[PDB]
RNA sequence: AUGGGCCC
RNA sequence: UGGGCCC
């Protein structure tokens, strides 16, 4: 985005200077080299002359402003990913009710009951609770108002920053690189699942490579699925943006919903509204009340969707501004976000695309950093997607997502008080596709003070999960 | 100490 | 109601 307005304003909201993520018995063993991101201004493991506040909003390098021909290129782009996107879903997207909403639907999940309230709301001191009703589908006088401004387009609001308490790259710790979270208010992320609750329940069941979202996805079950389909094609890339949710363009979001959500499709006509007020924001950092242009906010309801959604645009904009007669077939994506994994047949030119990226304002780079030139050839063994390799089951023969040990370590080394043991089990979900020798040694530390459930009893469990009928044919 | 997903 | 992981 482009910070266009810095002020001071009477008023200060409190931070998060606490840190609450301590280390673990498997931190002396592994030696991680990560930790808890830094959250204090006078950090002492941050490195000399680093104003932390300086670091947090560097993502904004710019609100990239696009030409008449590029908009109409994305315009063109956005509306025929939406008429795929749309006849897969079908036109149901019908405004949600307020019970609805708040409740969620099949596929959408309910709104988080305690959780930060937004602004004005939490300088107050009033929290969810008090708005809305717990397990009730119900809002109060204060939210209802809202819901009549938003109506009308009178409705203004201003989101609150908050530092991310979270395991990062010693590196990126001592660099002040610590990761902000945009908490918008609860009326706006009620509202929005209103306009499209619809719609994104609708995504979450028809999750896949066809529409090119992995939003709603299990892992567990679905990496057999999605590694068959990428395995079927000649080239695989595994690209890699550079503050994605940040670099997203003015121009490139008011044209996405312009023409995604349109009233065509069966959308409210305030759908196109209530996004495109993501555009122009108003952070509020302690003191300071900074405007921004341009870049999606972390934290508002459908984040993860419209990210998506602009990730596929891209890929469909910047392939047909550098080839000509290149279509959805030409190529195959899924994506969450920002994280995405491409194939096709053709051997395409990433190296080429880099421009044409940057017009929207986004920098591609490749995930595999030798040579680091985007290479051809590549498989969906060799790529990564959340995190997670996709690699071949030796017992099923199905794929299964394999995380890093490394990764694995650092996950392990920290946790918050009191949440070990039921994080050890969580964590034992993930680290069990490892292998038997890679699953015992990460959980050696751990032996003999906490419960550590078998390699046997996860693999089965992951076995019936995947498929079901696997476990019930090996009897036979 | 967000948005949503998935597993408890 | 609470815990984790991913984006
Ligand atoms: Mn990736």
């Amino acid at each position: 985005g482009l910070i266009v307005d810095t002020r001071d304003v009477e008023e200060r909201v409190h931070v998060m200077r606490k840190t609450e993520l301590a280390p673990t018995v498997a931190h002396g063993v592994f030696n991680p080299e990560f930790g808890p991101a830094a959250l204090s201004n006078k950090d002492p493991r941050l490195n000399e002359g680093v104003v932390l506040d300086e670091v947090i909003f560097s993502k904004h390098k710019g609100d990239t402003k696009m030409s008449a021909e590029d908009k109409a290129l994305f315009r063109r782009c956005a509306a025929d990913y939406a008429s795929r996107l749309h006849s897969v879903l079908g036109t149901a997207n019908a405004p949600l009710s307020i019970y609805e909403a708040i409740k969620g639907v099949d596929g959408l999940d309910a709104m988080e009951p305690d959780t930060a309230p937004g602004l004005p709301w939490a300088l107050q001191g009033k929290r969810r609770g008090a708005l809305i009703d717990f397990e009730n589908g119900t809002v109060g006088p204060e939210v209802e108002a809202a819901l009549k401004l938003m109506e009308k387009r009178e409705y203004k609001f201003a989101c609150q920053t908050f530092l991310k308490d979270e395991i990062r790259p010693m590196e990126k710790v001592r660099a002040g690189k610590t990761r902000i979270v945009d908490v918008l208010p609860v009326e706006h992320i009620l509202y929005t699942r209103m306009m499209i609750g619809r719609f994104c329940a609708q995504m979450h069941s028809n999750n896949g490579p066809q529409i090119g979202s992995a939003v709603g996805c299990n892992p567990d079950v679905d990496w057999q699925r999605f590694g068959t389909h990428f395995a079927q094609y000649r080239n695989v890339w595994d690209v890699d943006y550079s503050a994605f949710d940040a670099n997203h363009c003015s121009d490139a979001m008011n044209i996405m919903f312009e023409e995604v959500f349109r009233t065509e499709f069966g959308f409210h006509p305030n759908a196109e509204w209530i996004l495109k007020t993501l555009v122009n924001t108003e952070h509020a950092y302690e003191n300071k009340r900074i405007t921004v242009e341009g870049g999606m906010p972390s934290g508002c309801s459908a984040t993860s969707i419209i990210n998506t959604i602009l990730n596929n645009i891209y890929v469909l904009y910047a392939l047909r501004r550098h080839y000509e007669g290149v279509e959805l077939d030409t190529y195959t994506m899924i994506s969450y976000g920002d994280d995405i994994v491409v194939a096709s047949d053709y051997d395409l030119d990433f190296e080429a695309l880099k421009p044409h990226f940057k017009s929207l304002g986004q920098t591609i780079t490749p995930a595999d950093k030798s040579d680091k030139g985007f290479v051809l050839g590549h498989s969906i063994t060799d790529v990564t997607f959340l995190k997670r390799h996709f690699h071949m089951d030796y017992g099923t023969g199905f794929y299964k997502p394999v995380m890093a040990s490394k990764t694995l370590e650092a996950i392990l080394s920290f946790a918050r008080r009191g949440t070990i043991q039921e994080k050890l089990i969580s964590v034992a979900g993930l680290a069990v596709h490892s292998g038997p020798d890679e699953y015992r040694r990460l959980f050696e530390p751990f032996q003999g003070l906490f419960e550590i459930p078998s390699y046997r009893s996860l693999y089965l469990r992951w076995v019936n999960a995947v498929c079901g009928d696997a476990a019930a044919l090996e009897h036979h």
